[PDB]
């Protein structure tokens, strides 16, 4: 399995699924290193975020668990198709890159926070991560290139 993927057992169904411990993505299908990848991300800060402020809200008061619920809900709406990633990041991302539909443009290793970097280069083009915890908050990373 590609870097970070591992088999696990569904404790509801008993059916086998795959999770990645780098990106926090889990899926049912069996899954399938570039100098540069291109990502968008959706950020949801919390009161233990490095800077608990955003264009959305001068004083971010939600907790870290509440930040996770929101992220999980967004992950659910993206993955159901009831919303797409660009729409949610524009409305709800605590990162001012929301003004560019999440897009951060392309980067290489050594520029970002290491957990974000790791999740990003362990995404395949067109893949979305799970919640990705950094000091800014919790991320949904989409790798677009």
């Amino acid at each position: 399995l590609p870097p970070g993927w591992e088999k696990a057992m569904s404790r509801s169904s008993g059916r086998v699924y795959y999770f990645n411990h780098i990106t926090n993505a889990s899926q049912w299908e069996r899954p399938s290193e570039p100098a540069r990848v291109r990502c968008s991300h959706l950020l949801v800060k919390h009161s233990q975020s490095r800077r608990p402020s955003s264009w959305r809200q001068e004083k971010i008061t939600r907790t870290k668990e509440e930040a996770l619920e929101l992220i999980n809900g967004y992950i659910q709406k993206i993955k159901s198709g009831e919303e797409d990633f660009e729409s949610l990041a524009s409305q709800f991302s605590d990162c001012s890159s929301a003004k560019a539909r999440g897009d951060l443009g392309a980067f290489s290793r050594g520029q970002m926070q290491k957990p974000f970097e790791d999740a990003s280069f362990a995404l395949r083009t067109g893949e979305m991560s799970g919640p990705v915890f950094t000091d800014s908050g919790i991320h949904i990373i989409l790798r677009t290139e």
